[PDB]
């Protein structure tokens, strides 16, 4: 009908527990395309798990979860499906689901979120292989409505791809819902999104840019690489009012 993906709702589970987070798909087809989960703790804020291919069911995972959260999806339904086993307080945190084109490696569209709470009480309240970390500042930009706003993403290591382009993202999440994509591949304005946002740099150092900062882009940006898995979020920055 129209794109939207349906995440089930709050979890409260006490250690030891597992979960099976739902996430039902609809606007588009299950199959083709690769649906992408996000761990989100405040105080880490996002972090990829895994990916998963509906259509060969195919999995990937985030050396850092896999082994404790297992991608199946079921498609009669539209639905994918991610469970966390030998829950810990550790898990706390809110859970993403996350489309992922292939001409941009991006993620479009978004769930509206699951938040899990481990806890015991009922009621609410060796050598390796060095990923790329993105380096974001600076990490709040307090503003007076109307002045421009420039942010830097630094990636440890060089984001072009073998093809010629260059997946560095940046993402807007406004405090309540999921992160929202504003700039793909750099520079290029995602379907919406307003134009006096505009992205730029290369190699290492990016920038987004807004001439003139409004109201209704008050938030937390993100920048992501993803011509490297892991799929690496920056820091964040958070852009208020003074």
């Amino acid at each position: 009908m129209e794109i939207q993906l349906q995440q089930s709702g709050p979890e409260l589970v006490k250690p030891g527990a597992s979960v099976k987070i739902s996430c039902k798909a609809s606007g588009y087809s299950f199959t083709d395309y690769i649906m992408l989960w996000v761990k989100q703790s405040h105080g880490k804020s996002l972090e990829w798990i895994g990916n998963i291919n509906p259509y060969y069911g195919s999995t990937s995972y985030n050396l850092k979860f896999k082994g404790k959260a297992t991608l199946t999806v079921d498609k009669s339904s539209s639905t994918a499906y991610m469970q966390l086993n030998s829950l810990t307080s550790e898990d706390s945190a809110v859970y993403y689901c996350a489309r992922k084109n292939y001409y941009g490696s991006s993620l479009d569209y978004w769930g509206q979120g699951t938040t899990l709470t481990v806890s015991s009480a009922k009621t609410t309240g060796g050598g390796g292989g060095s990923d790329v970390v993105m380096t974001q500042t600076p990490f709040s930009l307090p503003v007076s409505l109307g002045d421009q706003a420039s942010i830097s993403c630094r990636s440890s290591q060089s984001l072009v791809h073998s093809n010629g382009n260059t997946y560095l993202h940046w993402y807007l999440q406004k405090p309540g819902q999921s992160p929202k994509l504003l700039i793909y591949k750099v520079s290029n304005r995602f379907s919406g999104v307003p134009d006096r946002f505009s992205g730029s740099g290369s190699g290492t150092d990016f920038t987004l840019k807004i001439s003139r900062v409004e109201a209704e882009d008050l938030g937390v940006y993100f920048c992501s690489q993803s011509t490297h898995v892991p799929y690496t979020f920056g820091g964040g920055t958070k852009l208020e009012i003074k």
